[PDB]
């Protein structure tokens, strides 16, 4: 049920613009085409293709009228390389969002049926970029941008994704557990003060960026495989920061360790990324 009075009075007018009524969508239950820990994604129709997420997974979804303000706030967010929210349809609410033909990122990359140049996957590093450029205009923190979190249109535009209703764990095997406060942290993409606080900034996603621009080079690899979860902090403090990958131009690698500056508020602006990223990815042909 929808408390209208329970809302914020400011945001009343928007509830008509993001519920999606029953009889405008249907969720194809039959095919799974996603998991995530909170719960399945499924083929949706709204003519349009959509992307059904279901949160049954979950105990509880907490306060509805919090449910309504996270998707009013997400689908006022409009960008080319950030996923939108088509709406929530309300049967547990399902959240509805543009349907990604290609998947993630990383699988993406992964796939020996593409075959992404360096240029291409240069290009989806300055996609994320923009994204995030954009995120942190809105001073939103993502606080687990990784390749297995962006995904990709029938035209290979690349979004950032799993972010607001959308969030999810899409890859359990990254996400390890906090002795002190339990959290499930992707502690391979994060950056050296977030791992000692568990405080996320912009300037953590930065960081989480440097990560996802090696997975783009190494077409898919996983960071740091010989680390074991939180012996991480340890590895880093050692001196050391993941390789330059053999097809990661020389510019390309100086733009990832700045991004992984021990000092946040050293890196690189999502801004400066963009310019510095259009740049090299100039350089290129084909
Ligand atoms: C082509 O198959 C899919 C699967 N899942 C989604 C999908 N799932 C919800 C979602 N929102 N943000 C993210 C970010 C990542 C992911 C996923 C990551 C992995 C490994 N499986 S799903 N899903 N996801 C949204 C849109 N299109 C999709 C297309």
């Amino acid at each position: 049920h929808i408390d209208l009075s329970a809302l914020n009075p400011e945001l009343v007018q928007a509830v008509q613009h993001v519920v999606i009524g029953p009889s405008s969508l249907i969720v194809h239950f039959n095919e799974v085409i996603g998991r995530g820990h909170f719960g399945c994604v499924y083929h949706g129709t709204l003519k349009i293709h959509c992307a059904v997420k279901s949160l049954n997974r979950i105990t509880d979804i907490g306060e509805v009228s919090q449910f309504l303000t996270e998707g009013i706030i997400m689908k006022d967010f409009s960008h080319p390389n950030v996923l939108s929210l088509l709406g929530i349809c309300l049967r547990s609410p399902l959240v509805v969002l543009p349907y990604m033909k290609h998947g993630d990122l990383r699988n993406f990359i992964r796939n020996e049926t593409h075959n992404p140049t360096v240029k291409d996957l240069i290009g989806f590093g300055l996609q994320v970029a923009k994204g995030m450029k954009y995120l942190a205009s809105k001073k939103f923190v993502h606080r687990d941008l990784a390749a297995r979190n962006c995904m990709l249109d029938e035209k290979f535009t690349v979004k950032v994704a799993d972010f607001g209703l959308a969030r999810d764990m899409y890859d359990k095997e990254y996400y390890s557990v906090h002795n002190k406060t339990g959290a499930k942290l992707p502690v391979k993409w994060m950056a050296l003060e977030s791992l000692q606080t568990q405080k996320f900034t912009t300037k953590s996603d930065v960081w989480s960026f440097g990560v996802l621009l090696w997975e783009l080079m190494t077409r898919g690899a996983p960071p740091y495989p010989d680390v074991n979860t939180f012996d991480i902090t340890v590895y880093l403090l050692q001196g050391r920061r993941l390789l330059q990958p053999e097809y990661c131009p020389d510019p390309l690698y100086e733009v990832m360790l700045k991004c992984w500056h021990p000092k946040a508020e050293m890196r690189p602006s999502f801004s400066e990324l963009v310019s510095r990223i259009s740049a090299i990815f100039s350089t290129f042909i084909g």
